[PDB]
């Protein structure tokens, strides 16, 4: 009932494009869509402060904290609303996304529209690395493709 | 108080930057900004219903228009929502963006956060244009660039 989408773009090209639909505002959010350009493996995926793209990926700033926790994994309490966890791509460098989160909203202070969903160079260790960056930003390296989500149709 | 920004890009050598700015929820916001790669002459500018960018901007739907209005200029009472006017490209084609609107907000109804913001490949004829489309479009040709509004630092 309400529906999201979001275009990433990057250098490679890494390109996909990822909807976000919620039937309720007390409900979950079904997230589906598709990334290329990827290399083989995990790729660290993360709903980011701030849907400012004006340089880039780098601009977007930290993950989606408004409830002020440490980094984890989706299906941890100890979470940000943005941690998304990892997409994998296959061989042909294709992730196919496929999450339902209860934690992001489209509506409310976990609203995640007009932020920045970002995929990432490396694997999101979703807080398990056992360093500092761990528990901040799970490790996942660089920003590979990113944009701003926004109200769809 | 409330700052917002949209990166425009678009398939031709037109790409900028625009600011939003709201002191307050009931109080007019800044926009200010710059748009490169234009042609001489007026571009129309609008906020547009979806942040949607799946297929470029045509995916950015009509004119944001939560009221059911007549399209119109921005200092018009019958106007669109997302009925920002035009802005002026220099002999360089740049458009030093300076508006300050009260319709527009960064929050409530009329909050444009999510929504896509496009600049055209003509002037906006802001609901003058003495055709059915001036009501609707104000003919202002195709979508040069756009992006999605989103929320800044
Ligand atoms: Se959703 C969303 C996304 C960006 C900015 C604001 C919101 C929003 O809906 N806020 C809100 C609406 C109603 C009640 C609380 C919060
Ligand atoms: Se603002 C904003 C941006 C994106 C989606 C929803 C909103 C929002 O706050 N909606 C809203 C809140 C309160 C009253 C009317 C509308
Ligand atoms: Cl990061
Ligand atoms: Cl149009
Ligand atoms: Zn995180
Ligand atoms: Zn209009």
């Amino acid at each position: 009932a309400t529906k999201v989408v979001c275009v990433l773009k990057g250098d490679g090209p890494v390109q996909g494009i990822i909807n976000f639909e919620q039937k309720e505002s007390n409900g979950p959010v079904k997230v589906w869509g598709s990334i290329k350009g990827l290399t083989e493996g995990l790729h660290g995926f993360h709903v980011h402060e701030f849907g400012d793209n004006t340089a880039g990926c780098t601009s977007a700033g930290p993950h989606f904290n408004p409830l002020s926790r440490k980094h984890g994994g989706p299906k941890d309490e100890e979470r940000h609303v943005g941690d998304l966890g990892n997409v994998t791509a296959d061989k042909d460098g294709v992730a196919d996304v496929s999450i339902e989160d209860s934690v992001i909203s489209l509506s409310g202070d976990h609203c995640i529209i007009g932020r920045t969903l970002v995929v990432h160079e490396k694997a999101d260790d979703l807080g398990k690395g056992g360093n500092e960056e761990s528990t901040k930003t799970g490790n996942a390296g660089s920003r590979l493709a990113c944009g701003v989500i926004g109200i769809a149709q």
